[PDB]
């Protein structure tokens, strides 16, 4: 059955609380999350505090991560830790030894990679004795650093990205398997949607233990089709099913690791229903690892330079009370506690090259022919899945997935995306 | 008319990374060691990233840690000077997340950033204002390095905007400083004296704030072009003292040698004690010297990476806490010059300036330039030269106020050693 969790934004001080955590408030924060019926949280230490020198990891920062995990467990939550932030809510947190006079690419500078390796090992080893420590993600949407849009871009080609993922995941993959924990990585949706982007779809769907997707309908979907359109309400289920096309394993779990109802496209009055119906569509996709809502506690209004909608994403308001979206999410957990999605047997076909990479990612981005073909089949009640053209010509893969019907469409780029 | 003697305080063991979790018993021992030298003050350096992690939130714990370090300085018998904005330390930039990449801005021209720096200056002064040991503030360590074209993530500004930035931040506390008995200053690296085209102008250091600050580092081409133990190198700090007075409106304005060391990349380790003694000998023969503040107290531990190597040796106390040979020289220099009063300097070299009092050619007063060598040659000859501008040379009142009786002129010949 699906797991239900929340991305943990500390009340009152946000991630600025890591300098001097208020453990009694954090204990209360985590207790509130558990009261929703959530079974896990995802937490975010800051790279700048963890590793202020390339060869010195701050022991107090590690002990603070340990204490937050410990409090998560005492609240009855499994705790997932993102190692490298890196990036959170429009802000970059990059240690001084990788900035300006020391500027470097985290993806290709060998000394930086060895530092990220040491940090990954230090986080795992710090937490490894804890019953509540459930697994690690390399870091939140690290691919945003290498995208051509980034104003201080860290360069990398696709081969170097694959090596970066393999290096860091390979440090802990064996331990995670024998310990019963998970190792994953996380990209924003440029990996699915942006042609020329150095993170490739198959990286998300084949590397690490589960696929992560982050579903944000401010990516042009809500603006182009309407915030409460089938395209918008189904966007998270679309990412789940799209991602499986690029998976070698036919029942690999897909983790909707971040999803929210962004107020820059969805009116606040629609956000509870956006939450309920988005989770309804996700729950009708097989093999969903879980849904992790963004986020637990609203950002205090005294903090500046956030995009305004980021402040409202919290399930709990600044005074600690449960919002209407929080109620919807609580109710969605109860609704889908034991939901089992039936197999999906009609697949749309993604044309790919001989390496299994899309001929045109823009066609599966919002506004694209493949995006809309899936959305139309979904609106017609046909419950589509997604396959590549390579797999379409392999009956063993089709049989293992139960696919009996194939729908094909031409490649047409969308222009609604970002 | 007596010089103060102090040390720039680099915390033992953890360097400025100690601000994450200060080891107060070690810091107390650090400051007692500095006082044991006979030093009467320290200069301390909080980190901007920890003080102000959001544009509109200053972290109260970071403020309380600054207050506690000042308190321990006082308990050691030291006056404490605080640099507000780092900003820049020993090749590293510490710039908060809200002023980088997606949030990239210039601290010199972005009005909302200027208002944040104002709030931080006021918060630091106000936190420390009731403390007997708090002796004054500098806006920040060598902030001009952020606007130089050499900087790889330059914060733009023209010379007018730099003047406004200084006037704005200094103007916040200038009157309180005067009524309370404290000082306000600003600090630039030597590009202000040497770099043609630089938006910080010499008259800014010599007229704005209460005392002129200079940072004397003979790796700026002086040690290379003339030799590490040359007169040009041993006299370089006194040269900056006398050069700076040419651009001061106040004829007896104090000049603070706020940072000076014997950098191992140009000065042999065996020569550093004599470099310390004789540099201070030269400074002590310049009138109106506010004080000498050695860089730095405690050597950087070898476990920390990516520092220019010479930065590790600069400490008066070794990584094991024992007093180095330079520390002995500096201790002995304090005792030698406790009561040294420098006689007036009456022979002046003339700096040609435009109608605004700015050099016609800064390269001529940089290492290798005609004006640079004219002062050094007169000093080596025992002539104890001072420096005035061409505007001052044609003003009998200014000449009278400074006791200038003899003027030496040289044609402008640019240097290229800088």
């Amino acid at each position: 059955h699906m797991k239900f969790g929340v991305n943990y934004t500390p009340s009152g001080e946000w991630f600025y609380t890591w300098l001097n955590p208020k453990w009694e408030v954090i204990r209360r924060d985590l207790a509130q999350i558990a009261e929703l019926g959530a079974d896990h949280v995802r937490i975010f230490p800051l790279w700048t505090l963890l590793q202020p020198n390339r060869t010195w990891i701050n022991p107090k920062a590690l002990a603070d991560v340990r204490r937050m995990v410990e409090l998560g467990g005492e609240a009855g939550l499994d705790v997932y830790v993102d190692v490298i932030q890196g990036h959170l809510s429009s802000f970059d947190f990059v240690p001084s030894w990788l900035v300006s006079w020391h500027e470097g690419s985290m993806f290709t500078d060998q000394s930086a990679i060895e530092a990220q390796s040491a940090l990954t090992e230090a986080i795992y080893g710090t937490l490894s004795d804890m019953k509540a420590f459930a697994g690690l993600t390399l870091g939140n949407e690290c691919n945003q650093f290498t995208d051509a849009t980034h104003p201080r871009r860290m360069p990398a080609n696709a081969e170097q990205i694959g090596e970066w993922l393999d290096t860091l995941i390979g440090l802990v993959a064996k331990r995670c398997r024998r310990d019963g924990r998970l190792i994953a990585h996380s990209e924003n949706d440029a990996i699915w949607y942006a042609d020329g982007h150095a993170f490739l779809p198959r990286y998300a769907s084949c590397k690490g233990d589960v696929t992560t997707v982050h579903s944000w309908v401010f990516n042009g979907t809500g603006q182009h089709y309407g915030p409460m359109s089938c395209e918008s309400l189904g966007h998270a289920a679309w990412l789940v099913e799209l991602s499986k096309a690029f998976a070698a394993d036919p029942h690999r779990p897909v983790w909707v690791q971040a999803i929210g109802a962004p107020g820059n496209v969805i009116d606040s009055a629609d956000a509870p229903e956006f939450c309920r119906r988005s989770i309804d569509a996700i729950a009708d996709c097989p093999d969903v690892f879980g849904v992790t809502w963004w986020c637990s506690h609203r950002i205090p209004s005294a903090f500046s330079d956030f995009p305004f909608f980021e402040h409202q994403l919290g399930l709990f308001d600044v005074d600690g009370t449960l919002t209407d979206v929080g109620k919807a999410f609580r109710d969605a957990i109860a609704t889908h506690r034991d939901t089992v999605a039936p197999p999906r047997t009609t697949a749309i076909v993604i044309p790919v090259d001989e390496q299994g990479d899309p001929l045109m990612r823009a066609a599966q981005a919002p506004g694209g022919s493949l995006f809309e073909a899936w959305a139309n089949l979904n609106r017609q009640g046909e419950r589509p899945c997604v396959i590549t053209s390579l797999d379409a010509g392999n009956p063993a893969k089709l049989a293992n997935r139960g696919i009996v019907r194939l729908e094909r469409v031409e490649l047409v780029a969308g222009h609604a995306y970002n």
